[PDB]
């Protein structure tokens, strides 16, 4: 993941990175390959990053990102310039859940590469 | 509904929805409640599930359902998402035929909000 995500995050996410990888027949390299900026629209991955975001209440059950939640769990230092990147990609849009969260990680990966990750 | 199911379901389902809401006592309100996620178990709703899913085979008279049409029916993208939802939800379980329609819709909105509709 990039360098500012807090130590903390990798094991507050273990438990629910284990069950979607499992539910949704994720691969750590499909994950691996987000973080390099190879996004694929697949639902072994695309359903698993809203599977993790779903998990920590980001988006609700029609993938809308919860935007407070998303800053809270945020690091001060991102603040500012992920209200920026929500402001240009939100809301949410797309045929399903999946493709929602595909259609944001485009999108935040366009001006942001790095405020991106999965985990 | 959401925003990937075919618009010809529409058409094709108006003459037994028709049928059915008037054999169940449903109401547009109930069909509208779940697919906000609300779903109770009320025999006017959970019974008109499976009179639409009756209509297109899909059940039983026990209300088994047919899973590999149930699969094939649906959209590229849904039909591998709802190929593990369904191999854990299936096959139904339940004191009768709409308690099993209400448990099934109950276990995919669990994993998964967006696949489980009403019209
Ligand atoms: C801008 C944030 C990216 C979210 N991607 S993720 O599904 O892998 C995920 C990462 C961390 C927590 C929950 C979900
Ligand atoms: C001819 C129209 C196809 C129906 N496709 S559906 O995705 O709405 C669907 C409805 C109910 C069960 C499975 C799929
Ligand atoms: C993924 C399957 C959803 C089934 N829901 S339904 O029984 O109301 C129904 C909707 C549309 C046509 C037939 C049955």
């Amino acid at each position: 993941a990039p360098d500012w995500v807090p130590p903390e995050v990798f094991d507050l996410v273990a438990e629910d990175k284990a069950r979607c990888m499992s539910e949704h027949g994720t691969t750590q390299a499909q994950i691996d390959d987000v973080n390099k900026g190879n996004l694929v629209n697949e639902p072994s991955i695309t359903c698993y990053m809203y599977c993790l975001l779903e998990a920590f209440s980001l988006v609700d059950d029609e993938a809308n990102v919860d935007e407070d939640i998303m800053l809270g769990l945020l690091p001060d230092q991102l603040q500012e310039r992920a209200q920026s990147v929500m402001g240009k990609c939100l809301p949410t849009s797309g045929s399903d859940n999946c493709n929602k969260i595909y259609n944001l990680a485009k999108c935040v990966q366009e001006s942001a590469p790095d405020v991106w990750f999965v985990i």
